[PDB]
RNA sequence: UCCAAGGUGAACAGCCUCUAGUUGAUAGAAGAUAAGGGAAGUCGGUCCGUAACUUCGGGAUAAGGAUUGGCUCUAAGGGUCGGGUAG
């Protein structure tokens, strides 16, 4: 958007348009954004929308200006989805108890924050420090606003 | 045919006054109420006590007396500088 509202470029001659994860650019926030980056570009285009939920941005696929659309829906145990019910308190240490017990080659672990992500990795490095979890694991932290 | 102050009224109205005009018109003296009866008459009878609310802007970001720190992804968030031990 910033590149595009810059006077040097010009959107004249644009001719195809692709949204990858469609769904998630639809959403809510990212609307806004994506408004203005097809106000900016000609109607008459080729639009291409590519979601493994394209289903759920139901009647907000019309917002991106679709011409002469065909919808396309490509359907199929490979992977476990197990749930633990327990005490907040504990959960973090239930964490551990996981990551030097279970049998992986890559555990991908998920915070709701990034303050949260930085805090916990400082302090399970801290733990590991500690030898409390012992295992040939290298953890790393990965949050957005970096 | 032109000009046209204010206050009360808190219902055009009426009342009072500011600026400005008058004191003109022979002079002196000496409708209302009603006891009892009630048509017997005549042709004809706005202010005291409650409660909720309630005006303009600026603010964005969950609050606004408290210990303020407040989601995920996504353009920019003042400039600059700086990294070990050995040969």
């Amino acid at each position: 958007l910033d590149f595009l509202q810059m006077p040097a470029v010009k959107t004249s001659a644009c001719s195809m348009v692709v949204m990858d994860e469609a769904d998630r650019l639809l959403d809510m926030s990212f609307i806004k954004d994506t408004e203005k980056i097809l106000r900016l570009l000609p109607k008459q285009r080729r639009t291409g929308l590519f979601s493994a939920t394209m289903r759920s941005a139901g009647s907000d696929i019309f917002k991106t200006g679709l011409r002469n659309p065909v919808r396309i829906t490509v359907n199929s145990s490979s992977l476990k989805l197990n749930y633990c019910v327990v005490n907040p308190a504990e959960k973090l240490q239930l964490l551990v108890s996981i990551l030097n017990n279970y049998k992986f080659k890559k555990c991908i672990v998920y915070f709701p924050t990034c303050v949260s992500v930085s805090y916990f990795y400082s302090f399970i490095q801290y733990l590991g420090k500690r030898n409390i979890l012992v295992n040939e694991v290298e953890i790393f932290s990965l949050h957005g606003k970096l």
